């Protein structure tokens, strides 16, 4: 992803024109490709109008012109871009918005199962890696960066995300579907196994484990569904016609004539259209804006990191669950143990921000 | 459905443009029926005009293709398609998303029912059976390929779907209802007996398995209320009046007349229109996403497969509650067991997506 | 209701033209009546510049005709039908959201409350009847055809709804309020007097049937809400005028002048307007969407069958709750005892829905 | 607030037409202050134009208003608004929704503490006043009328909403905030005394009626932050320089200039304008929605009635909490005791509301 | 943030007109520095253009700016302008959404935590300083004001929201990770460490305690995710482009040339341009609201005051938890102990709020 939230805290002289100057995740960079044909073919046919067609063939090309001109009448574009464009950004938050975090379980996990020793640890430990396992295969199903880090399930064994037992287990189910939904059956049957024993205290904090995991699967399931189902071809197409049908009109049309016929707006002769690469610009943009997004996971620069999230989710479960099962600091008495009214002082930096407690719009009326 | 997520994961040169080259699902084969129609309209008149017409009714045809070009000033069409296609969209994803999936109750069914030998396993296989039931039946109920698979009572009963006596029993009630709800209240009677007994430990894993079956139940029930209330025919028929008015004016007032008499815009005479083919294309793909998207559950190519998804669950269901009780992988030492910071390899192939972890966007300021 | 959903499965050539035919709840019935009207204006004032107006004031006819024709710019008429409808139509949908279904509550009251006799049936038959008289109750006071059905509370008597005795205690209130709260309390008291014996063995099953509850006076308290609260009469009386003025302006200013003048525009003399007309039935019917939808309890063809809904809940509540109490079918070996991978059979008409597993978009790159 | 439901329950010849006979809370009731202004300012300056300004005067006018007309373009006014009256209706329901009523609590409270004695009674009316007494504060803190009913703390206790010990222990917190929190955390504590006692019998339904607590006070805390936050400054100025520049531009070009030059569009003169009017009639109702609808809680016709509902509630909590503890009707065995299929009577004047059920859209193909 | 609520409760004469003289926070403070830039290039241009071009010069710069004024076609600046600021708009609301508030937990915390000495003043001092820890890291993470209060670790030791002993614990975590999720474990095992004791009664009422802390942890998650992933650059810069295009066509092409040539349009002279400064000031409002809300936590004025809720909340909480374990006032009769139907009085001021409830919309039909 790019991040430039740091540059537009505040609403300043140049704040949206400063980042015009951006290469990273840009117009210009997407539209560079795209740029050089049509200007090619803008230019190829210009030289091919002035140079190869004569007098009655000029005529007839001046005549076309008008009529391709004539119908260059914003058909709805603009409409159909920012109609697609609001669905494909929901989708892309909807789908940014399922990403399994397992902090709401290994809080949980962390908490209730008992016992600081063997047969407690490992406990733990497995039942915090079955979590991850799952999200490990269903971010590997649906990623092309997650699959080229994991191209077989033997890289799995191989990286220490699971144990060869476990890869034999799950060897011999023989079933043509993804195997998806098996680590969450496991972590249910561990879980009852323990419960089953010393380590769980009583069934209301089992019915709050295996209610976590109902919603890790839920979010697992959305995810694979909209890798699934995609946005209709026939409404991709549509707008990619329209988009299209708008610069193949341009390209025969906006040219500069001849002047000498005293032609209704063709008046003065510019080298370069200018007002034409400024349109291309903002209405190429605006597609290339659903072009990236219309899959999230991807390779792109706008795109999610779902390589840097298998590792933080990783380490970060592991030292919760283990390094810190009941490993907290010393209780002792705060700075404001004897006062009422804590008031924590201000730095010069900041004291700008002092404000007094909004107290109702009804306040002295 | 049509899946195409493989091919746009990246913005490339052509990402869109090589998607027009499809012709499963696309507005060509969508099409291809009503174009000859238009295309057959348009040359007959043009025809009668050219060759059967007198002068003086050539010069009346002449003023009443004025006259209906004059009233092509894009009606809202552009309006009426969009904010008609933002509610059919709306209303298809909602449709998909009330799809019940039994894995938030085949987990908690394994879990929780004891018991490894007969009668355990008849009980859990019933348990997880009295659950597709009721999905086979709404599915049936609003779903044609599953209403052709399964036309009569009898074909689930010949299918393993439902037993002899079941089938009995329910052509006992003599109610002129669907009967939809009764394997639901089934499976709570079945609940409670079961817990009468030794195969379930506390009723607060009871109130827990009886949770699910209310969700499941509400998600069918929302199923058949979106296919029993439908979007209103008045606004299907405003928005089809509105777009075939705007090709019966183009029919008659988009034709080449005569250059003989300076007419203000016919200046060339060409064979076929280029410009109004592309905006039927356009205006008509943009209707045929609504005509395809109105009912999710039929036999078009971008339609729900709801006969793939009564196997998968069958067997995924009944693999999990019978053959994976508690069977479970053996617990042993991972590999990180002495590492508090693991750092799983990355392979050549994907050694350009590592990236630092984001300290906040306030971070060095 | 109309449905018409078995009538759009599929894309055919003729899908949404075949639908201009239908009558009921149409846009030629709800305009029948306001098409008479125009046309007998229209004609009456051609009539009248055409016969008794001499030649200065057919001149300033004329004049006046252009003044008002040169104001037909589209007023956003195309913005506020479109901006009004689509919060119409979320209201029209979240209006039936609300409609409350006892059908996750008739399952926990026959699974939880015991006793298979006398003063079990009874409890469970008072506790069903309960809630539908709540919904009954409420129901009446929104919806035009169900007071008709019950215009006096010993209607409801007289139909079997309620009790003489429950009558004359509700009779007893002396609140100048809405009393369609009393049978949720009458709920809530009879359910702890029931949990006060033998009919209800444990307290976690006493807080999951008082939890439905609450959902269904939430359900109930929304449709009072929204029938108390409606769209602003600013907003309707905007909409209203703009689309009024429209066709005020039409009236003077879309008639066929004379073609003696050489009038910029007007050169042909046609016996009716063709596409004044169309235009009428587009713009009317974008309005009469929003006329028919903004109350969906009423007597048209597109609204609620509310007095369906009191006798299916009743009826289907009551064979529930009493004739099936733990009637249950035998349990026996199903036909995938000894087989891990079933295969359902596939009928010849049904034979092409046969497709493979989706393994995920990243297979096979 | 206004309510016209039962004026447009159906669509008939006139039922949205008949609505602009209306004065309370309609456009001509908001504009009538405004509309002079425009019209006093459009006669003076014609006035001023027509007999004050000589030929050369006259001259320069003209042109002046030939430029101005030339920039009445419908800048984007048909597009803010709409697009900020979408937010605003938005914002308007929320508000709405967040409106805490006391009925899932009542009901809880009245079923679940036990005690038909004195100190039961007691411990039932000061629970249910804590609850009514948190949405009082709030709603006095953020409603105008409220706040003219109960403009001093002192009034409660005079109104018999708290009493002089409560008002005593609530001045001697000594905290520069908003005290609209302090009564939960007294339902609270009471709470938990009552449970260490005879009155709950279980922490099962103690932690039912904490929960219901929380979501009060979320919905307050909705309330306040709602009323703290407003819609920004910078969209409404934008929203009102956007609309009142299109008429100053109005006011001089569009006003009948001399015929005797033969001007493109002036051609006839009229004494009053009768398309502007209408413009400002539309353009300035679809403002003065939001300018009415910013702040729902105030003293206009068209909001929110509050001063009801804090009387409302009131007595019905305490009606329900007290004279309803455990007085329900006696158990008799219903009309349909021995009826498997109960058919309730229809009325002659409801008769065209029989229909048969639904059994779904695949049925009969 | 700017609180103008009070002053548009009703609709007056001037009530959205009189919002035109604020200064902070408005479209003049916005663009105050960037209108002269605009005005100076401007006036530098039409000098050069009327003193140092020649004949010849001045009548190509007249082509050049027909030209360039043919190009003002109202390009989709107000469409994207519109469709990008709604989505500003609904993640700004989103974001404040997720603004954690302890007043869910501290009712619970105070309540539960039983033991009014030492040793439970301490625990629940210490449970509730742990909540409010979380908040201050991420609010010090993501808000700059909150940085510069608290510029390094040690500042929050120094202001007393955490111990030594706290923060060297935090300091040997190794992570090279935001520790922001840390003082949610710590809450965890403190609470199962007072439950392992006498504080808390039963496992019902501590799966109660850490249900909230997953709540606060899944606010802050998402608020840290906002924080991290931002609108895409490619829209960002599409608006832009779109917006300054349409400024740098009107400097050249909005001039008032020669009126000696006889043109199409430019016939007075002016000194200033009155209807493009309005233009600009809308078309740049429009994008500067953008500008100010697409970071909702910095230094402007319509942005959040985060500074004010650190100390807010940790004063109300410490005095909740402390000063108010179970500590309430007395219990006595109310003033309606005797009365059915209580009727509060009215005030002199706010006499014309008296209203009949509403009883439904089928009423007297
Ligand atoms: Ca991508
Ligand atoms: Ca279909
Ligand atoms: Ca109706
Ligand atoms: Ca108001
Ligand atoms: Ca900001
Ligand atoms: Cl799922
Ligand atoms: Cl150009
Ligand atoms: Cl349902
Ligand atoms: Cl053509
Ligand atoms: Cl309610
Ligand atoms: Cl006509
Ligand atoms: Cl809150
Ligand atoms: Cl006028
Ligand atoms: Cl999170
Ligand atoms: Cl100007």
């Amino acid at each position: 992803t790019i991040t430039y939230t740091n540059k537009v805290a505040n609403a300043r002289l140049g704040s949206f024109s400063s980042l015009l100057l951006c290469w990273r995740g840009s117009i210009y960079k997407l539209l560079y490709g795209e740029f050089l044909v049509f200007i090619f073919l803008y230019y190829s046919i210009r030289g091919l109008y002035r140079m190869v067609l004569s007098s009655d063939q000029q005529l007839l090309f001046e005549k076309l012109a008008l009529y391709c001109d004539s119908y260059i009448q914003l058909i709805p574009i603009s409409f159909v871009l920012g109609f697609y464009v609001t669905l494909v950004v929901s989708r892309w938050w909807s789908q940014y918005e399922n990403l399994p975090w397992p902090d709401r379980l290994m809080i949980q996990v962390s908490s209730f199962v008992e016992g600081k020793d063997e047969e407690g640890r490992l406990l733990r430990r497995t039942l915090i890696r079955y979590a991850i396992l799952g999200q490990v295969l269903i971010l590997r199903s649906i990623s092309t960066s997650v699959y080229k880090r994991f191209p077989t399930l033997h890289h799995l064994v191989l990286a220490g995300f699971m144990t060869h037992g476990e890869h034999k287990q799950l060897q011999k189910l023989g079933l043509p579907h993804n195997t998806f939904w098996v680590p969450w059956v496991w972590f249910a049957n561990l879980s009852m196994k323990a419960y089953l024993g010393g380590r769980i205290r009583d069934t209301v904090l089992l019915q709050s484990l295996m209610n976590e995991v109902c919603t890790l699967r839920t979010q697992c399931g959305q995810l694979y569904a909209y890798d699934w189902i995609s946005i209709p071809l026939v409404y991709t197409q549509v707008v990619t016609v329209a988009v299209y049908s708008f610069f193949l009109a341009c390209l025969i049309g906006r040219q500069f004539l001849n002047p000498n016929k005293d032609y209704p707006g063709h008046e003065m002769d510019l080298v370069v259209p200018v007002f034409t690469i400024l349109q291309f610009l903002f209405y190429m943009g605006w597609l290339k804006v659903a072009e990236q997004l219309i899959n999230p996971f991807g390779e792109d620069d706008d795109d999610f990191e779902t390589n840097w999230i298998i590792d933080r989710n990783l380490q970060v479960s592991l030292l919760s669950v283990d390094g810190m099962h009941q490993n907290l600091p010393p209780m002792e008495r705060d700075m404001y143990w004897n006062e009422a009214a804590p008031q924590p002082p201000y730095t010069a930096a900041s004291a700008r921000s002092r404000r007094h407690s909004f107290m109702g719009s009804t306040f002295n009326i």
